[PDB]
């Protein structure tokens, strides 16, 4: 399409934690204007926003409040639903649309999506109740994974199946909540790719990132991601046919295993800037953010082109007192931190990017510091 | 010496225009709030700052506000009255100090502290009245340049004396101002270097740029310098003999004249972020502004390794209506505005970055969008 919104217009973030505050700043740089709607004041976004709603995520007069006084709107909160979308996409200007958002927000749905674009999804039946489960069980083997179709985003919302053992912890879940179970992927690496599709069908991606999970949060992101040639031009092929086919606007990111076999098995997809596309920021020509902001105001998109190896940590409340403590040790680091409040132990906080010729230097400093040693064990 | 202030504190900042929004911009990744001082409601820095103060910089009373609610203070506004940070350096936390703007601030004390260091600057000579002026052009002869002593650049400010004809202008400024007169130095290149010292020492010099200016204002930073190993080398040197010399705390920019027999004149000095310094943003491991926030606030420095070559492009008030036409043509630019609301003729309200392999291509594309044919002339 031919629409442009140029710098000095209002750009309006729906949701105003950390991604708000990260495209908020992005978008300033370019001489933008910032809304954000967020339930609670002083939010990290609205800590650089020049407009501030605060309202319920479902209130749809708020939704329309911040319609009305932006050019663009945009969102890092997911769980918007179906009504308040359809106003938006129709009545206000949403690039991104809602097709995309409501496919990723399922997992059954969005398993069907990936194969329908005809990319490899671990093999996974729908579970809506015992019987289902069952046969699921019957069919998959063990080992296997019973997550719940929506409402994650958590350790809780799944159940590993390793023997007869575990069925009926599995049977609990099946029975609050509507569930998908995986076939067990023997992985040697979890990978991710951040692409960038902008409303006029530019599209750029992002080098392949080895994630690091521990207690199924985000601990390190390493780019480039430590995998063969082979794999990483894989991923990024995935990534390519999953932004075209999906009729991607906006940032996408696509979580993948990787095995030793060298075979890719697409996971998750996030439709926005994501966590482990933070580095980004430090170590890329243009930041995801930078990347989200010139794709839904259809500027040309930047270039993505790794310029030094990094290794991205994340900042979680139970880490902040270490980073304060050795800030004096952060020489190569480049911290980030969020603006938030109350320092809850899960809750993130921040990230610091690490940056180095040696990757393997970058992942011995992050150890040396002593911050992480919950996650290091 | 070993005094840090932690992310999450206030900075306060004197004066509102782009350097004070870039400061701000690169403070709030980090997780600092930022209080600024400006005469006028909404300046680019107030846009991105979470308190904003409408007064004067000769308003002793909310000067003495800002230093009550920021726990370090900086200037942005080189213009300022060295009477208030002799205020704010026993009052408050000023860890730039008085001293080196007092010297920076006029031509001819400058001078005589640039030869204190030991560097090199052209023959100079005080000129406050027309015998004055006589005198100066009889010992220095042509060709010379008659510059005021203080900021007078609003603009005009200066006459070059290439020959006798030239004496009647030379005249009436040197009535309207205390001035100095100048030999005229032949260079090949006009370069700078940016150096950066932290309040427990740490000194960071940025690569040498390559300055083109044209009606005296800069319209292109070419960055690596088109100059020898042996002259990058020298400038590298002289720059942190300065910082050493006066004894910096921040940000120093030193403007220099480099010779076709590999001689440099030190121009003058800024003592803060610098326009020349602007391609930091883009293309080093860390901007001049966030190695500002960091010298101050006496974290670690960032790195200042040269990730990818690059041209940065002033945006006055003549090229911003070019831009926003071409903002389609902007592949491989990184462009930032400062959110300026009126365009005057030669007012700066923006640059671009252009990133390419090679420095040439990057020159070739600044031409090609003939958003700057003026300049080109
Ligand atoms: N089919 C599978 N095979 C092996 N490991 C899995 C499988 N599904 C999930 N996991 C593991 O569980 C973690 C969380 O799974 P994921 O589906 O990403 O949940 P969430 O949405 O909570 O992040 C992943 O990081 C991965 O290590
Ligand atoms: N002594 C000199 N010899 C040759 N050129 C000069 C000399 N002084 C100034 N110039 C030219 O004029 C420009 C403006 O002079 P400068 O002292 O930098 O004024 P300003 O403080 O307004 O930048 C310089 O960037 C340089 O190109």
């Amino acid at each position: 399409m031919t629409r442009i919104i140029l710098p000095g217009k209002t750009i309006g973030i729906i949701g105003g934690g950390q991604l708000g505050r990260m495209m908020a700043l992005a978008a300033k740089e370019m001489g933008y204007k910032i809304a954000v709607l967020d339930p609670t004041k002083n939010s990290p976004c609205a800590q650089v926003a020049d407009i501030e709603i605060v309202a319920s995520y479902d209130d749809l007069k708020a939704i329309q409040h911040l319609a009305e006084i932006s050019d663009v709107v945009t969102y890092e909160f997911e769980n918007i639903d179906y009504r308040c979308l359809q106003w938006l996409e129709k009545h206000a200007y949403l690039p991104q649309g809602s097709q995309l958002l409501s496919k990723t927000q399922n997992r059954f749905t969005e398993k069907n999506a990936i194969e329908k674009a005809g990319l490899p999804v671990a093999t996974y039946r729908l579970v809506q109740n015992q019987e289902q489960l069952t046969e699921a069980i019957a069919e998959l083997s063990y080992p296997s994974v019973l997550k719940t179709t929506t409402g994650g985003y958590d350790g809780k919302g799944q159940v590993v199946l390793r023997s007869e053992a575990d069925v009926d912890e599995a049977r609990k879940l099946a029975n609050a909540a509507e569930c998908i179970l995986e076939k067990w992927v023997p992985f040697e690496k979890e990978v991710s790719v951040i692409v960038i599709r902008s409303v006029s069908g530019e599209t750029k991606v992002f080098p392949v990132a080895e994630n690091i999970h521990v207690n199924n949060i985000l601990h390190e992101s390493i780019v480039p991601a430590r995998i063969t040639e082979e794999l990483s031009q894989k991923a990024i092929a995935y990534a390519k046919v999953l932004a075209d086919e999906l009729e991607l606007v906006g940032t996408l990111a696509v979580e993948m295993f990787a095995t030793a076999d060298g075979e890719i098995y697409i996971n998750e997809l996030a439709p926005r800037p994501h966590n482990s596309g933070h580095y980004t920021q430090d170590a890329c020509e243009t930041s995801q953010f930078g990347q989200h902001i010139r794709a839904i105001c259809n500027l040309p998109l930047g270039e993505t082109n790794l310029l030094k190896p990094v290794v991205m940590v994340n900042i979680l409340g139970e880490h902040i007192e270490g980073v304060l403590r050795q800030v004096n040790r952060l020489t190569g680091c480049y911290l980030h931190l969020y603006g938030k409040e109350e320092a809850k132990a899960q809750r993130k906080m921040g990230h610091v990017n690490i940056l180095n010729d040696n990757i393997e230097v970058a992942l011995e400093k992050a150890k040396s510091l002593h911050i992480w040693d919950h996650q290091e064990q």
